[PDB]
DNA sequence: TATATCATCGATAGTGATATA
DNA sequence: TATATCACTATCGATGATATA
């Protein structure tokens, strides 16, 4: 039926439902005027005007302007190859389009683009208190830690970790160990020091320093000093990752490394 | 990224704006939460999930290993391809259904097929017409190509040189190069068919053999592709035209 | 009220409903976690975390990152303000993008704006047929010339149009009649001939020719003759507005105005 | 190029699609008929008449006095100034409802100021860093030290040197890029009146402000910046700012006089 | 009967409420 | 209590139907 020639233009040469019951009634009459293609389709009498005018755009209909538009159509065999023609050609441009956006794209996210893969955030600042969040936080540092391990501790670690810096050390991480020569005497039963006599780790002692740290690789962890909160063990601690911090505590702890002696 | 970054994905890459926007968030930080998403991004929070799976389901994300639940980019020069490749192929398929259903309207409309003046809108479709005219010559042929009037039509011309139609071709100096693998100009100096050259005229036409078609001139109408062309049958036209063609044909080279 | 502080920030301050109704519930308790926020405001419980995290950005509101996230507004006094100065940092560069996208339109556009304005429709070709639909027409080109008007009649023409030659002629418009001989014997009486031996136009006869015209400047109007239809008056007439086209034809009669008779 | 000029019509000059193809279709042959723009141009015949009033009313097209139901087009240069001029006067007439706003707000919140105990806080974006910034520059009452990036603390020569006068010793350091900013800038005449330290340098990885025990400084994340999101934090701690200090008095004895 | 307008659908994009553990 | 999704609105653009002299 005219059906499937109506349903064939709509789908593949861009005619609406109107625009294909006109082309379709052309080829069937050979000439109509706006007024006749109402009588020989399904095509609402008001839009039989600009229906064929469109077609007169599309290049589907040929045209004799006047008091009365008369329309005839033109070749199947010609216009339906020539969209396609066109059709190909249209494709081709937008394929040059995405193409240039494509290279834009990487070029403009090539800086963008890195190998940063969290480890969640996109945070490089977190606030703790809790003892158990200070533990938490705490193993996650020694356990992603690849380069280098430095250790600041004067009795504000809530935990003996140990087997959190051993378990570290063995997975060939650099540890440097500094403590207060009041919690060696914790450290006799602990067989951090083996490692230590062992030459698997440093460990040094000084008598006092007032800034504690754990830096693991680019990140830094140390507490808002308040003896006070410290006691209820509700200390506020603040973790932060950022090369030019960290670097800056790599300093101190320099600083604090000297003049330490060694146990 | 800005606007542009996210500009050429929903203009080229049929991505939304929330989605352009996700993905670009998702380059910058390698993997992002949902509500992380809405925070460092202009993402509605209630929208960061839809959005996020629809990044998936278009290729462009893919769920990390491990909910609940963190979402990671497909590198650029991966998915950006793979979209052209699988473009190009969903075209390819319809290039050829195209071609398809052009045959199976060619004979549906075979039984339906079996004056004086007609007209043509548009410089891209001058060849709907002259081709039956070229069809239809049985004695001249006399033709001043612009470049628009008869283009891809050659083999209709010297399908039409050998029903033995007098032929003259005028054409402008740029079109020479087009016609250098063209077997007209074996026909041209075998001397089955004259063909000169010229650099400019104001009037370019197409005559066979009775029959005469020209265009007008609107710069105005041709930035729409709505450029008045014109298809005249009468002798006493056609010989005013002729004599305007012998004209032009008086200065040019036989080349 | 309450209300009157959320409608201003909704209104002049670019925050929707819940980024309103918690910045103000940040100023009235000073620090605020999102759980605590839904108890002292009408925020939803479930978005008071993504709403605190969106006044973080806009710089309404500090916040410290953690497992429970606590929130302080910025000081309405600076927020307020370094949001205008934004503000207008926005709106200068967006008038500035307008402004430079104006002088592109106007060059791109001043080759195609021209003071062409037609009288009916930017129609440069009509198909007229008819005695009634080809006076009119005649007539509009009379009524339109303005520099020259050449006529190259044969009775081809359905009426007489002394009077809007007269018309024309008399607005300054140079005017060339010419004739078969076989239709002088109708303009005996005829007061046209006056202007012509006057020689306020110019008016000859010829024997015979076969191209009747009728050039009205950039116009011309001629039929395609068919005899048989010329009789009962229904021949088709074509209008066709183009210099080029009219050029030609401007030449043809030309040739016909030598080689016919002054008288 | 058609397509450039609809763009530019629709994305500098709140016109519709429709009503962008239109004017250009009316610039283009003068006058037209809602018919005869339908043939002419991509706008379906069913919508050329509503569009062409609606071109009108926002000052583009104008009946014809025929009227005979033609429109012709309002001359760019013309339609286009006029758009941007009242769009100016708009935006004036909200700048001072934005200015006007403000004020009603600071009073409406006055009775609810009254609580400007936490000692970290986190700021996002490198623009909002004067949001805390400032507060740091009023509680000042010893000392500060600002090294300037020209984000830190912009716009703020009146809050430091108001804290100045409070008696506080200054030091800032800049970097030799922000020195044109200061042209005629009070601060130079508390410069050579030698009641302030100002000395310049050409880099310096981290940029700081320290004021009584307090610290700003903004991390660095390339990826983060682009969405304005950069992370800043507030400290207050002797030993923190201590440190902080230790790294500002290096960069100072570098850095140039100036 | 030609000149004039409407109604439908699906896609966005903004913004204010609700759902599963 | 925190994660999780939904929902109502307007504007838009393409498409199929009516309206008024």
């Amino acid at each position: 039926s005219k059906d499937r020639m109506v349903e064939l233009l709509q789908e593949h040469f861009e005619l609406n439902l109107y625009e294909a019951r006109a082309y379709v009634a052309l080829v069937a009459f050979g000439v109509l005027t706006p007024a006749e293609l109402a009588s020989v389709s399904e095509v609402p009498a008001p839009r039989t005007y600009d229906v064929l005018r469109s077609l007169e755009k599309k290049g589907f209909a040929m045209t004799q302007p006047g008091k009365t538009n008369k329309y005839r159509p033109v070749h199947p065999a010609n216009v339906l190859e020539k969209f396609i023609q066109d059709w190909q050609e249209r494709v081709k441009e937008e394929l040059e389009a995405k193409k240039k956006a494509k290279e834009e794209l990487l070029e403009l996210m090539a800086p963008l683009i890195e190998t940063e893969v969290p480890k969640y955030g996109v945070e490089r600042v977190w606030v703790v208190r809790g003892i158990k969040n200070s533990t938490l936080k705490t193993k996650e540092m020694l356990e992603e830690a690849q380069n280098e391990i430095l250790l600041a501790d004067d009795g504000f670690i809530a935990v003996n970790l140990e087997d959190d810096i051993i378990k570290a050390v063995d997975r060939g991480v650099k540890t440097k160990i500094l403590l207060t020569k009041n919690l060696l005497p914790r450290l006799k039963a602990s067989k951090i020091i083996d490692y230590a006599k062992e030459g698997k780790l440093e460990l040094r002692a000084l008598d006092k320093f007032d800034l504690p740290m754990l830096i693991c690789d680019e990140e830094v962890f140390f507490a808002l000093e308040d003896l006070a909160a410290r006691y209820f063990n509700y200390e506020t601690q603040v973790w932060i990752k950022d090369h030019r911090v960290v670097a800056l505590f790599k300093e101190k702890f320099n600083e604090y490394w000297e003049k330490a002696e060694k146990v």
